[PDB]
Formats: structure tokens, C-alpha cells, sequence
């Protein structure tokens, strides 16, 4: 029998799914949730041998360990320890695809392990073993009988090894294939590994047993009464003698306790379920589970004899808590909710997939910290772990089935196949199984990307049966199919339709209203965080918060997917697809992000929080309205600091109690703000500032902010007296201005400033030109690649106009004395094979402060496509170490990602400025510069801006961030005019019309000046 | 591999399911339905060998053929030709109820087949076997290599044998067990038999082939066009040439044709269907199908090449219909269909459960003929004819996957495990698969008895989602769950409610309109014919047509499932559960047909065909109005002729011709009636008689009928004064009374008239005493046996009572002489235990024209359950062969069956006049008789009668109709009254309170003369 090339083989010998055991004997441990003597961890070293196909392992492994395997810690993906090369492919299958059958070399890991069972585990009772994760499928033997067989790759299989374990030494035998029929169903943008990566160990039960147990809770209309709903089932030997306790307990404190013995009620002809019992528990005001508040329950489950002794127990945090849909709101707990979410793939850049609870708090604090309240399961079901953290810290959860099915054509090619239900149920129900008593799942997901097919309707209705209490959501075939209760599209834009046929993406605004369209929307993916990214997030927020039914939505995605690699001296670097020898592959797609592999924040991550707020404000006069959009809580660790600054000079500063209800306004009047005679632009700032300490977060934490311009004053005031004049010089080839030690060049033959002095000192490596280029972002790129164009990304649109390439034809150069300045004017034309593209005409005004005063008119040609910024670029000499600037900051910033970014008086050092993206691209930019300092330099003026050791040349010639070297002197790009980044997608172009440089005519000043 | 002790492996290298193939290579014959040359049958001699278990069968015999097997005809059932025990057993599961697990003697045939295959067939193309039926798993070895298994018995499983077969003579080994994983599944009321009861055959394609094709036909509001609408799906190399060309045929014209290249339309993200093709076919006004009207047309589908060249064809037969459910009504063609329907088992007495054409025929026609429309599969998909001639003939089908599991408990426990989805699903979408393109096939069900788990709901949405054309309909789990459109009880009454709990049968005018509901009602199972039976199917009917949302059901059913036993002389008798030494068994409860099992009507088939009558009638005056209950035809085969008659005697007949639009009516004025001056009763007759003959009916056939009472006039003439004066003699315990030729003995110690004379010739064998009882109905007992007794059922009440060992009691005999007549006067109480339950009180009067009138008085005590009757017995001596009555007839009828019978004079044989039921009881009644002629004896009155060779004692001692031995003379009952004899079901108590016999005073009169 080949059972991984059986799609109506998934498992043999498997036991039932079940919610999460540990089989306590003892009712306090159990209450506690103290470990258990009965769960036993085989986490540790175990052998592992490499093989090319499974007819390659050779008989003898089944009893004694084989000379030649080495000594690996299990969980692990085997591709972290070398053993073979992992692949990432985003849509096509790592395989060829021929369903069922699988490549006759298939990679074949031999896990064994040598393991003690005492005396007393075999005595009575059950013993078995939980192997909680296998890639992607698995035979097993112990003692070298064979045991059994499992698939799906993300939930927990568990055999019985009662009959084939002895006392003292025990050998197990875990033969892992890489691909199987299983295969087929798991084709997630992620990634391609295998092994067993996560934890195994034993479980130990009595022969009578409680083998299944779910927990309900149902409530009144205003929420203060509540039901505790408690379904047991159990396994073994029925006697009349048989009990079961259910109790619930807060904290310390037993709130109710019930019970019975088993037989429940009369179902139909034949009966009831003589091995099932149902407690119903009431429960008055009980205190309500949500994101906001994680209030939790502990409900513990006992099988007891009726003269008191405990057979076994099991427990679980129960949340108090209702989701339902109702006239198109998904509600929790009568309230509509406004989902704050992201996408997350287990990823760790040393351990693969394996996850461990370090990396799953630091990542639920940071989710946390950053706004965020809910967390999708991209795209199986997570480490049995991740669901108790986000019922104790607080994240709303799709819960979603290993199916994806990206590469078939069509796309549903098996999910319509009825000889491929039985394995795709398998996968539903066992998730539901599993997870089902966790209050933080509130959405359950039929998967990811694989159509829209009859096996989808069938298993939508079975969890509908089986489960009332949560609405199920799936993506495929068009968002809006029968087989989902909430219309969730993915990269959907707020504004714009993309009418694609059979599959339009349709604006989500549009969506909402379709004719006889009734469902909430909340987007399963958004905002594609890939590079420099999450241009016109605000415009989603906007959206959520004006339209009922727009519920928000799941960023794609959390962390971005780069493993680490090391060089010839061994330092690490991040990899992505591709750097293992992996072909095909695709590249950097694997990189989406909010974070860093190692949870470092990009720029991104800062944008969205400033969106994601749970405060928002008016000003009107020097009154400040406060709205919560809590559902829950009042303000009750929250403060409100505000200051207001001229130019960035604190004027006055003062913080102020917040007292708001949930969905309620506080007003907030400010005392008399000092007007200063001073010109300059003042400005509000305030912060909400949470003084304690949470579970989550530090005190001090700042979970909301916003700006206002209050008075400007204008310059009215003249310029200081200069009785120095700048003295022209006119040679053949150069014009050449003089004032002090001050000496400025200006090339007659190319048109731009050549060389400037400070004394007897160059400060410049490269003449200050003009720049309508930028390196191209993953936004930039899109899907396209050297051997295979796609003309509609933007680099190739610029590529084919020649914007790269553009030779700058002198077209004017004179220069004048006046008074007490020299005017240099010059003009341009950037032309590619007979086609002008741009038109830069310049006005350089050096006077006898010191000043190089710059004006510069931009023509640009309305049939070339719209250039990617409009400014100068020069390389200069000096190496200063501080950057300080007066504008929108301190993180990197562009025109369609700049709500977070705050204008004030910003000092950073240099490294800072550059943002280091795996895949290097135009970064570091800031917008909204008043004043720009840098070493001796001072630019003035209205502008963009970024500076950093990389030329734009460099960063796009350059794949990967470590192979950058630091040039000499800093690169300086000044932009009047920057083009939007986008991000609703990163496949085509997404940029907004509004940040197109679409005008025609630009124009900008410049103040180059030296302090 | 214990592949037949695992759910989760239900086959193994099987081919998906398809409609009926046959792979012609020529278009003409594909259209006309031509036996096809690619398609060979392979059923005939096979050898068989039968084994306790597989692990007895030697592996020789995968090789060389066996000496001791037999050579055997295939299709069969192996309990047929006596291999081992076939078991009758109703719910409880033959096998111990321990899932999925059975038992380890579990008895093997071993099929073997030695055949020839010519080379062509392997050269090129794909060459398959078929296996329409194999009881219930079975491993296939073609050649000594094993090919693959298979499971549910009444789906066909197909197995690829390209690569197995040899040029020259080829060796098949079947391996069939009768117990496996799937008998869970296959829990029906039935005989459990084994083996391969169906077709077998081979199939030969090309390899670029017609895999599958799916024919839906949708319509405008007035069904004055349609659109037939064909998916074709392909398998094998797709090139750019390959065409597909559907064509539709009208007998020998072609309708409409569509020729297409492959490329279905784009359905999601990654392309469509390249293997898939849709042509769509206008139509303008098609000949709509119906039970009324099958009109058929023929579509062809042609794979070929761009140039002509054909590669296959395949057919089927396209009704134009349309099922949908709106307001509550189902409507075929946008009219309220009115459902008279019967359940059929595929049973044969002789075959068992294997079906030929024959038969299937035979049961059409009888079905036809006796106004039935709609037939059940129950409970599983039929033999593929059935379709077929269900197709052609017209019949509305329920189409049944083959799920029960009725012994389970509780009954759904396997339908709401996942674990068992897989399994139940295959069953559901394989019958969709193959029956979809039927139109006979107008509503899906989901199975029988099998609670109700999310498994049903599950897949009651894959099939509204795969086949949205067809209503889907479930009874388990109270008959109105979320997994049926239709409120499908079982044997729910009219009027009185059965309020089990969690699964209540409301009366069916009560579940309409409870809270919320809005369904249409048809019964999937009523009026259990189980022997003398259908009492009250009057009641049905006059509901089904009062309320539009009564929409009919599915009588319980057609053909009793009895087996044929040969005794000692060879004799061959019907036997039934128990009578093949199986044990646990059900006894009678097998046969609940309206026939016999070889098709001889019941009784009860003319009450059926009387109510299923799609002619109705009323009379005003002299005018008969006709309305007609068809929904499409017009009366055009139709006539209606009518006869008066006085006293049996016509007076008056001749036939007007039919002329009614359905749903029409018709006004027939009579002419003028001559009234006779002569005493008596005049009575209308009318009758539709089908001048012409059909497919289904010879010309003549009877379709309709009913009759009035028109004018009466009463017996005014006094009767022929007599000079003769009757003679008494009083001795000491005898009252002698004696008229010429003709004498009376009446005992004085007993209070009987013990004998007479006619001359010297003794009239009565046992003397003439009143009966109370009779000898119990399937209905009176119930499931009462004698070691569990059930005391609710009547045959327990009346013995418990005393009923049937009541000892008559003398309270007085007086005679006395009159003007000209004799008169005796006798009085009597039947006791039991210190208790009077009756008192007869009766006087018999002998007078001069020698004719004795008996006039009866009887009290009945109130406290005493109802008696099944309150007339009175005898045994003649005489033995005569004409039976000739004036009343209703001519077959058998009693108080709640009788709408059928007509009132006139019937002269029938002594063996018409008792009904050879199986189960012996109570029979051959006739009601409201006003005059029994039998030999020389006539009786004159109000009366019910019986008249046979068997006593009531014989009827209720003897198990079987075989046993019965006539008596000496003749038995008669006459009785003044006769209790229902119910069928609502027949496990309680079920005779309707007006038909019980709870007067508690009783009046009859009887006047007997020789003539
Ligand atoms: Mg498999
Ligand atoms: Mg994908
Ligand atoms: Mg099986
Ligand atoms: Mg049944
Ligand atoms: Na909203
Ligand atoms: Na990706
Ligand atoms: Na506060
Ligand atoms: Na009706
Ligand atoms: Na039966
Ligand atoms: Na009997």
C-alpha cells in the first residue's frame, strides 16, 4: 500500500480528536492548571536518519538505531538542520502536480527514539502517544510493531500504545515523507519543510474515561444571566455508580457546581446516550469575556464514583462570551465589533515552524502594544499553546482548517470533488474538535484560497450544526459564496473596483450594498505589508470607522517569513526564496511583514498603530473631544498629555485625567495657550498614556496620539543686513561664485553645481543633480522578473520610457550679478530616443549671508508615466553622525503612509535614517521638512527627504540587505515631490491617483545654506 | 488489512461514479438505445465456494480453481441457493452491535469467473468492469493480481482492468463478505442477504473519453421554452481538435444540436475547467414530462474530432420537467403535484433481491394500473433499469442512499460522529452521480431511520448545492429537522396525535400549521398493509385533498417479502422470518405488501387504486359532475359509462363520452329514469373505462368508479298469507318444531338452535351460537408475543378480558305458540371470572312459509374492551361452490375498507371468498349483504358475513396458510356489526374509535329460509 498517495486514506489506527487532556488525578492540579503527572513531554534529543525515498529505508531500523543517524533535538524541521534545502513557492506546487500521486524521490525522515514507561502506566488503564505536529505525513511503530498512520500536517495525531509498550525500555520508530496525497490540501504561501516540529509526548487515562466534553454558555438580553452548558462523554466500562462533576470557579472563588450520573436525555426511537451527561450551570453577573477584558472562568470536568473517589479530571479557561450576527453586525456580547487584526504564520528564523511560548508572548505583546486585537490563523490550526495565551491576554481568533489549494486549475478542482471530501472533512472537524472550548476562537475558517466547491457548502453546514455559537467565514471563489457568513475578501480596495471575471474584487464601500446583500465585511487579508509598504492604510480606517458593516480587517501579514543563513566568516544574514538552491522559487513574496524574523518593527508597524486606536479627537477652539471606541471598558488607566509647540520649542505642557465610556466623548477644555509674538507654526500634540502597568504592556505605555496646527504667524520681519557680495567668475567652462572662504562651482558644460568649499575643503563627491527616479520598491516591482516582463508593474513602465537611463541635455546656462546676489539660471531635458520626458529649469541665488538660495520648475511630459519623485540628489563629503531635522518623524514616512509620523524637532542618529529591508529599496524617507541639518549643511525650505551611505544605483542593484557596502561620503535624496508607495496589493500597481505625480508642472524652493 | 473492520476505507482503486455508460462509436445507435458492442455482459455460470471467514479461503484459489465449488448462475444471492441462512430482522442488527467491528465468522463467498477477451479491446483504450451490486464488501483479483474493493451494496463499484488482462482466457476472483463496516450503514427492514445479486459487465472506452455529463433543463414562467443545458467532462490527452457535439432528439427528429471546443468559462482566480465544455440548447415549446404525460426526448452526446471523425458517444433519456418547492407546495411544471405513492423493495420469492425486467415490469404495470404515480426507492439506490422504466413509463421516484441504522442507540449515534461522515458521505454523493440525469428521479433522500446527526445536515447541503433541481427530503429525527424541504413522517394519523418524546408524530392537519412551519407533508411511510390491513386509508385521502399542503405519501408497501419453502411433497410454500431457523428474527413483520410476492393482488390493492382514483365525482339531481384530478392530460382515452339497478337487476345503462380539461370539470345529465313501481333500492353505478389500450393498460381497463343511492321505495305488500300452522314438541330438553319437509331442534338446556332438517338430511354441523371474537389480525396483535407480551395491543386486552374463553350461560329458553307461528325465546350471559360481559338476548320465530327470523339483542359491558365483533356461527354440513350475495363486493371488505366495494349481486367460487393471507386470520368479509345464497340456505338482512372451510379457532391456532386443513361442511359468520380492522401501523392499536364497537346496545335482525 503506497497511503500517501490515497486521498480516501488519511490516518490509521487514530484516535478520535478531542479538546486538549492531561488527565490530573487530582481536582486542585487540575483547578490550578499545574502540570500533570499523566502528560509526559518526549520533547529532547531523538535520532534522526536522511533518506531519499521511503523503499530507501532499510528494514533493520524498525528495531535498532542505525549507525550512521545523528543526534537531533525534536521539534525541529529537518531543513534547519541541513539535511535537505527548503523551498518557497507561493502559488505553484513544490511538486509536480498529478493528484494523487506524489514524486517517487520523496525526502523520507527516520525519527527514533529510545524512552522509559514506568511500571504503574501499565498496570491499567490507557497509554497513548500525541504526536501534536508531523510534516506532512507519518507512519509509526513501537518496539517495531506497526501502530499507525496520519496526515494534515497541523493537527494533533494520537495512537494507543497500550498493547505495544513494556516496562523500562521502549523504541519508537516515526517514519516522516516530505510530500504525500496530504500534500495537496497544504499549499500555503509559506515555506515548503518537513518533520516532526512540534512537541510529542505521552497521555496517560483511566479505562473509564472522559473522552470528550464541550462547554457552552448561553446568556439573557442585557447579559447578566448567563448558562454554563457542559456536555461530558466518556469511554470504558458504564456503571449505575458513575458521576460527573462540573464546577466553575473565579479564581479561588467556587461560583457553581453540578453534579449527575450519566445517561442523557431522550433523543429519538431508540433512546439517549446512555455514555453522555449534560450540567447546566447558572451563573449570575458573570463577568464577560472580550480582548478588552479577558475575564476567564476556570470549568472543571471530574469522573467520580457516587462514594466520592476521583477517577480522572480535565479542565479549561472558559470565557463568558457571545458572538452572533445580527441585521448584517457580527456582535460580541450584544456590541458590534471592530476587528483590529493581523495575519500569522508560526515562523521563527532559526527553528522553521516550531514555535515556543517565548516567540508566541513576545509576538501577542507586540500585537497587543500596537493596537491590535485579533489574530487570524494563516492558514491552519496553531501549537494547542497559541489559543490558551490569546484566552489569557486578549486577541479575538479565526480559527482556520488546513486547506489550501492555490496551485489546482481551477483553483477548486478538488474542493468540488467529492473524492476528496473525506480528507478535506477530516480537516475541518478535527480542528473544531480540538479547539472548539476556547473562548478567544470566535470565527471559524474553512480555509485559505482554493475556490469555492461543494465540499466547502457540506463542511460550512456541518460546523453550523455542530457549533451555533460561531459564524464561519471562507475567502475563496469570490468572498461572498454560500459557504461564508461574513463577506471577507482579500486585498479588496476601499475606493476602487477591480472587476475580474467570475472573482471581482469589488470596493469594499460597493461590496456592502450589492443588491440583496446583507452580511458584515471584514477582510481576511489586507494591507500587503511586503517591503516598504501600507501606503493608504489610513484609507481603510477611515472607511472602518465611518461604515457600520465594514468590521475591519487581518493586515497580511505579522512577521516576515526570511530564515537565517550564514557566510564564509559566519556572520548571519536573511535569507529568503531562493538562497537555499530551491527552484522554482518566488524570491522575496515570502517577506510581508509588519516585523522583522527577529520581531524588530518596520516603519509599517507604527502607521498601523496610530490607525488602530481605540481614541479618537476633535479640536474645535482650545476644546479637546475624546471618543472611546471601547465596546467594554471605561478609560480607567488612561491619561491624556498634551503640549504645544512652536516650531519645536515646548511652550506649555499639561496632562489630564480621561473618564470615558465605552463609545463615549469626554470634553476637555485647555487653559489659556500663550501666544507668542515668535513667527512660527504651532502645533497640539497629545497622547493618550496608560500610568500602570498591564499583562501586556509597561507603564507609561502610549497607545494614541494626534496633531493639530493651532496659530501660525508669518515672517514679516527683513532678512539681517549683508553688505558682502558674492563675486562672479567666468571662465570658458565654469562659473565660479566667492564670498569669504565660500566657494561655489557651477559646471557651464553639464549645468549643475559641481563642487562646493568651505575653505580649502570639497564638499561634494558628486555633482548635486536632478532625480525622477527612485529604486524600486516591492510595490514598485510587482510580480515582474527579468526573464519574464509584466508591463503594467511600474518599473517597467518607467524601464521602457527610459526614465532610468535618461541623459540630462543641456538646454541653458547664464549667469548674472545683481545688487548683492549672483544668479545662476539653468535649464534641462532629460530625453530617451528623440522623447523629452522632463524639463528642469533651476534659479540659483547666492547672496551675501551665505545662502544658496534654489528654485527649481519641473515639466513633465503627460504621456511618459508619472515619476517616481521630483528633487535632487548629490553626494556629499562630509560624514557627520547626527541627523536633525524639522518635519514629520522620527520613523520613515512617505505621502500615503504619514499619520503616524509627527512633525516636531527631530535628532537621530545616522543609521536610523536608512531602514534596513531585506530586499533594498528607496527607505528612510521623511516628509513634511521645514529645516534639514547635517554636519555643517542646513537645507530650508518645504520638502521630502532621505540621507544614507546608499546610493539609489546601489540599493536597486543590490538583492540583499547584507551584501550593501557604506560609500564614501552621504548620499543625499531631496524630493519636493515624492511618489505614493502603495500596498493594497503588491502584484499590481496599487498606488492611488492622489499620489501619482500625475500634475505636469511642479515647482519647489531650497535654502542651502552653512551654520 | 481488516479493510472491511475500518470506516475510514470504503474502497480502494475505484473509479469514480458517472451516469449509465456504454462507449457506442456510433451516433445512431447511441440515440435509439442499440445494444452496444462495448458493452458485454458478464453475467451466467460462475463458480462459488462458500467459507465460514476470509481467513479460511486458501490462496491457491487466487490461481486455480477450486474442485468442491460449484458452478452457480450470477447475479445471485447465495442464501437463495441454500449456502447458508438467509435472516429476517427488523430493527436489531443481525450481528453484535460493537462498531466497526464484525463478527470473525463471517461467512466468504468466492466468485471465480475464467473468460475471453479479444485482443482489440487491449491494444488501445481503457477497458473497465462493473459490478452494479455486491453484498457487502468484496477484494477483486483479476488474474491472480489483486485490483481493488469495494463497499455499499447497491451502488455499482467499477475497477480499471487495463493493465491485468491477457490476449487469450482471463481468471476474476471475487471475494464477497457478508459482514463489513458498511452493514452499520444497511440497517433496512428487511431479509439480510449476500453476494453478487447484480450485473456484472465490461466497458470499453477510448482514452480520450466522456467521463461524465450532467443534463439540467430550466424553463420560462410558462414553460414555453426551455433551455437544456449540458456538462461534459473529458478524461485523457486534450488537444485543440477535440469537439463536443450535444444533440437533441424527438423519436426521429432532431430538435436542436451545439457543437463546442473544450474550455469551460473562467470559474475562480486560476482559470476554468480545460477539460470541461457546456452547450446550451434552446428549445421552444418541449413536450413536458409528467407520471401523466412521459413524454421523452433523447440526448446524444458525441465526443469527436473538428474534422467528423467520431472517438466515443454516450446517451441518456431528457424528460423536461421542472421540481421546485414555493409557498409550501412541491410543483412539477409550476402545478401542485398530488403524491400517490408506494415504498417498493427490490424482492423477489424465488431470486430474493435479485431484479430482472420481468418483474420490474410487472411491478410498473400493477403500480400503473392501480393509480399509483410515485414510487419509493426504499432504501437504497435501485437496480439501473428501474430508472429506466420509471423514465418511460412514468413515475415519479424518490431516490434513497443506502443509510439506516436503526439498531443504533441511540439511532443517530454514528450519523452525528465525523468519524463516519466519510462513509456516509460516499453513499450519498455516488447516487447522485449516477441517477442524476433521470427524470423520474424528482426528489433526493438522505436515507431511512438513522436519527439525525450533522452528517445528514452536511449533506443535505452538498447535494442543494451540487443538484439544485431536486428537493431533498429526510424522516430520521422526528421527520421535520433542517436536513429535509418536505415533512416527511412515517405513519403519522389523520386526526390523532402520538406525542412521543423528542420525536412527537402529530397528527399530519396538526404538523401543517404548527408554530413556524411551512413545508409541504408527504408521508414516506403510511397505511401499513401488513396482512389484513388499510383500514382508514379512506381517511387519508379525504385529508390529502382537502389540504393543498397534504401532498400525498408513500404506501408501506408494495410486495410482501416471502420466500418460497418446498415441504415433504415437494409443495412449495411462503414462508418468512423464523422459517429458515434464523434467530433473533421478526417474524410476519416482512410482509407488509399490498401484493403477494408474486404479484397477486391483496384485498387491499382495489381499496388503493379506488382512493388513488384521479376522477372524482358528486351527484346533483340527475346531474354527475366530474372533476378531473390530472394536472397536464385531457380526458382523450376516457369514457364513462353508468347503470342503474334495483336489487342487483338493471334497469337502465348506456356511456357518454369524457371530455375535461385537468383540473376541469364535466356536466353529464342523465335521461329520464323509469322509476319501477316495485319495491326495493335503487342504486347509480359509474365507471371510467379506457376504450383504447396504452404502454401500461389493455383496452377496457378500469380507472375509475362510484356509486349512489338514488330513489327507494319500501315494502308496503304484506307477505302470502300461509294456511300452515308450525308443529311444537315439548319434551324435557328439546323444543322440536317441525313444517312439513323442514324441522328445528333447539336444545333447552344450551338455548341453541342445535340442528335442522331439510327432510331427513341435517343441516348443521355445530349448533348456531353468537361469536364475539375473531381470530386475531396482524393489527390485533401487534408485537405482542407470547413470551413478551404486549398488553397495550387488542388480542391482549380481549384475552385478558376473557373474550375467547367466555363460557355461555342459559338464563332462560321459553317457547311459545302464536296465530301461525312457532316462538322461541332465549336468553344468555357469557361470564368470566365472576363477570357478565355480554347478554344475548334473542327470540327465533318459525312461521307457516317455513322461514326462521332471529332477532338479536345484545349488551356489551361498558368496563370490557370493545368486542371485534357481535353476530353470530355456525358450521353447515352442506358443501356447495357458488357463493352468491347481494351487497358489497365482490372482494373482501370491512367497516374502515370498504369504499371500493360496490353494492349489487355477486356470484362468486367457496375459494374466492377467503384470502390466502400468509399469516392466517380473520378474512373474506363482505359488508352490508342483504341476501346470502349458499346450497339450499339463504339469509335475508343487515348484515356482514364470512363463509369457508376454516373455523375461527383454525384461523387463530395456524401460523402459516400452508397449515390449513378444510373442515368438514362450511363455516359462516354472520355478523350484525364488525370492528375495524386499522393499518395506521400495525404495533398499536390503530382501529379509529368509530369503527370500535362501543354502542354498548346492539340490534341485528336475521331472517333464514330454504329455497
Ligand atoms: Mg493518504
Ligand atoms: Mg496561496
Ligand atoms: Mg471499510
Ligand atoms: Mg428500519
Ligand atoms: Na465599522
Ligand atoms: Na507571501
Ligand atoms: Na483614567
Ligand atoms: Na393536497
Ligand atoms: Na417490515
Ligand atoms: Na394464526
Amino acid at each position: 500500500r503506497r497511503d500517501w498517495e490515497n486521498p480516501g486514506v488519511t490516518q490509521l489506527n487514530r484516535l478520535a480528536a478531542h479538546p486538549p487532556f492531561a488527565s490530573w488525578r487530582n481536582s486542585e492540579e487540575a483547578r490550578t492548571d499545574r502540570p500533570s503527572q499523566q502528560l509526559r513531554s518526549l520533547n529532547g534529543e531523538w535520532r534522526f536518519a536522511w533518506f531519499p525515498a521511503p523503499e530507501a529505508v532499510p528494514e533493520s531500523w524498525l528495531e535498532c538505531d542505525l549507525p550512521e543517524a545523528d543526534t537531533v533535538v525534536v521539534p525541529s524541521n529537518w531543513q534547519m538542520h541541513g539535511y535537505d534545502a527548503p523551498i518557497y513557492t507561493n502559488v505553484t506546487y513544490p511538486i509536480t502536480v498529478n493528484p494523487p500521486f506524489v514524486p517517487t524521490e520523496n525526502p523520507t525522515g527516520c525519527y527514533s527514539l529510545t524512552f522509559n514507561v514506568d511500571e504503574s502506566w501499565l498496570q491499567e488503564g490507557q497509554t497513548r502517544i500525541i504526536f501534536d505536529g508531523v510534516n506532512s505525513a507519518f507512519h509509526l511503530w513501537c518496539n517495531g510493531r506497526w501502530v499507525g498512520y496520519g496526515q494534515d500536517s497541523r493537527l494533533p495525531s494520537e495512537f494507543d500504545l497500550s498493547a505495544f509498550l513494556r516496562a523500562g525500555e521502549n523504541r519508537l520508530a516515526v517514519m516522516v515523507l516530505r510530500w504525500s496525497d496530504g500534500s495537496y490540501l497544504e499549499d500555503q504561501d509559506m515555506w515548503r519543510m518537513s518533520g516532526i516540529f512540534r512537541d510529542v509526548s505521552l497521555l496517560h487515562k483511566p479505562t473509564t474515561q472522559i473522552s470528550d466534553f464541550h462547554v457552552a454558555t448561553r446568556f439573557n438580553d442585557d447579559f447578566s444571566r448567563a448558562v454554563l452548558e457542559a456536555e461530558v462523554q466518556m469511554c470504558g466500562e458504564l456503571r449505575d455508580y458513575l458521576r460527573v462533576t462540573v464546577s466553575l470557579w473565579q479564581g479561588e472563588t467556587q461560583v457553581a457546581s453540578g453534579t449527575a450520573p450519566f445517561g442523557g436525555e431522550i433523543i429519538d426511537e431508540r433512546g439517549g446516550y446512555a455514555d453522555r451527561v449534560t450540567l447546566r450551570l447558572n451563573v449570575e453577573n458573570p463577568k464577560l469575556w472580550s480582548a478588552e477584558i479577558p475575564n476567564l472562568y476556570r470549568a472543571v470536568v471530574e469522573l467520580h464514583t457516587a462514594d466520592g473517589t476521583l477517577i480522572e479530571a480535565e479542565a479549561c479557561d472558559v470565557g463568558f462570551r457571545e458572538v452572533r450576527i445580527e441585521n448584517g453586525l457580527l456582535l460580541l456580547n450584544g456590541k458590534p465589533l471592530l476587528i483590529r487584526g493581523v495575519n500569522r504564520h508560526e515562523h521563527h528564523p532559526l527553528h522553521g515552524q516550531v514555535m515556543d511560548e517565548q516567540t508566541m508572548v513576545q509576538d501577542i505583546l507586540l500585537m497587543k502594544q500596537n493596537n491590535f486585537n485579533a489574530v487570524r490563523c494563516s492558514h491552519y490550526p496553531n501549537h494547542p499553546l497559541w489559543y490558551t495565551l490569546c484566552d489569557r491576554y486578549g486577541l479575538y481568533v479565526v480559527d482556520e482548517a488546513n486547506i489550501e489549494t492555490h496551485g489546482m486549475v481551477p483553483m477548486n478542482r478538488l474542493t468540488d470533488d467529492p473524492r476528496w471530501l473525506p480528507a478535506m472533512s477530516e480537516r475541518v472537524t478535527r480542528m473544531v474538535q480540538r479547539d472548539r472550548n476556547h473562548p478567544s476562537v470566535i470565527i471559524w475558517s474553512l480555509g485559505s484560497e482554493s475556490g469555492h466547491g461543494a465540499n466547502h457548502d457540506a463542511l460550512y453546514r456541518w460546523i453550523k450544526s455542530v457549533d451555533p455559537s460561531r459564524p464561519v467565514q471562507y475567502e475563496g471563489g469570490g468572498a461572498d459564496t454560500t459557504a461564508t457568513d461574513i463577506i471577507c475578501p482579500m486585498y479588496a480596495r476601499v475606493d476602487e473596483d477591480q472587476p475580474f471575471p467570475a472573482v471581482p474584487k469589488w470596493s469594499i464601500k460597493k461590496w456592502l450594498s450589492l443588491p440583496g446583500e446583507t452580511r458584515p465585511l471584514i477582510l481576511c487579508e489586507y494591507a500587503h505589508a511586503m517591503g516598504n509598504s501600507l501606503g493608504g492604510f489610513a484609507k481603510y480606517w477611515q472607511a472602518f470607522r465611518q461604515y457600520p458593516r465594514l468590521q475591519g480587517g487581518f493586515v497580511w501579514d505579522w512577521v516576515d517569513q526570511s530564515l537565517i543563513k550564514y557566510d564564509e566568516n559566519g556572520n548571519p544574514w536573511s535569507a529568503y526564496g531562493g538562497d537555499f538552491g530551491d527552484t522554482p522559487n518566488d524570491r522575496q513574496f515570502c517577506m510581508n511583514g509588519l516585523v522583522f524574523a527577529d520581531r524588530t518593527p518596520h516603519p509599517a508597524l507604527t502607521e498601523a498603530k496610530h490607525q488602530q486606536q481605540f481614541f479618537q479627537f476633535r479640536l474645535s477652539g482650545q476644546t479637546i473631544e475624546v471618543t472611546s471606541e471601547y465596546l467594554f471598558r471605561h478609560s480607567d488607566n488612561e491619561l491624556l498629555h498634551w503640549m504645544v509647540a512652536l516650531d519645536g520649542k515646548p511652550l506649555a505642557s499639561g496632562e489630564v485625567p480621561l473618564d470615558v465610556a465605552p463609545q463615549g466623548k469626554q470634553l476637555i477644555e485647555l487653559p489659556e495657550l500663550p501666544q507668542p509674538e515668535s513667527a512660527g507654526q504651532l502645533w497640539l500634540t497629545v497622547r493618550v498614556v496608560q500610568p500602570n502597568a498591564t499583562a501586556w504592556s509597561e507603564a507609561g505605555h502610549i497607545s494614541a496620539w494626534q496633531q493639530w496646527r493651532l496659530a501660525e504667524n508669518l515672517s514679516v520681519t527683513l532678512p539681517a543686513a549683508s553688505h558682502a557680495i558674492p563675486h562672479l567668475t567666468t571662465s570658458e567652462m565654469d562659473f565660479c561664485i566667492e564670498l569669504g572662504n565660500k566657494r561655489w562651482q557651477f559646471n557651464r558644460q553639464s549645468g549643475f553645481l559641481s563642487q562646493m568649499w568651505i575653505g580649502d575643503k570639497k564638499q561634494l563627491l558628486t555633482p548635486l543633480r536632478d532625480q525622477f527616479t527612485r529604486a524600486p520598491l516591492d510595490n514598485d516591482i510587482g510580480v515582474s522578473e527579468a526573464t519574464r516582463i509584466d508591463p503594467n508593474a511600474w518599473v517597467e513602465r518607467w524601464k521602457a520610457a527610459g526614465h532610468y537611463q535618461a541623459e540630462a541635455a543641456l538646454l541653458q546656462c547664464t549667469a548674472d550679478t545683481l545688487a548683492d546676489a549672483v544668479l545662476i539660471t539653468t535649464a534641462h531635458a532629460w530625453q530617451h530616443q528623440g522623447k523629452t520626458l522632463f524639463i528642469s529649469r533651476k534659479t540659483y541665488r547666492i547672496d551675501g549671508s551665505g545662502q544658496m538660495a534654489i528654485t527649481v520648475d519641473v515639466e513633465v511630459a503627460s504621456d511618459t508615466p508619472h515619476p517616481a519623485r521630483i528633487g535632487l540628489n548629490c553626494q556629499l563629503a562630509q560624514v557627520a553622525e547626527r541627523v536633525n531635522w524639522l518635519g514629520l518623524g522620527p520613523q520613515e514616512n512617505y505621502p500615503d503612509r504619514l499619520t503616524a509620523a509627527c512633525f516636531d524637532r527631530w535628532d537621530l542618529p545616522l543609521s536610523d535614517m536608512y531602514t534596513p529591508y531585506v530586499f533594498p529599496s528607496e527607505n528612510g524617507l521623511r516628509c513634511g521638512t521645514r529645516e534639514l541639518n547635517y554636519g555643517p549643511h542646513q537645507w530650508r525650505g518645504d520638502f521630502q527627504f532621505n540621507i544614507s551611505r546608499y546610493s539609489q544605483q546601489q540599493l536597486m542593484e543590490t538583492s540583499h540587505r547584507h551584501l550593501l557596502h557604506a560609500e564614501e561620503g552621504t548620499w543625499l535624496n531631496i524630493d519636493g515631490f515624492h511618489m505614493g508607495i502603495g500596498g493594497d496589493d503588491s502584484w499590481s500597481p496599487s498606488v492611488s491617483a492622489e499620489f501619482q505625480l500625475s500634475a505636469g508642472r511642479y515647482h519647489y524652493q531650497l535654502v542651502w545654506c552653512q551654520k
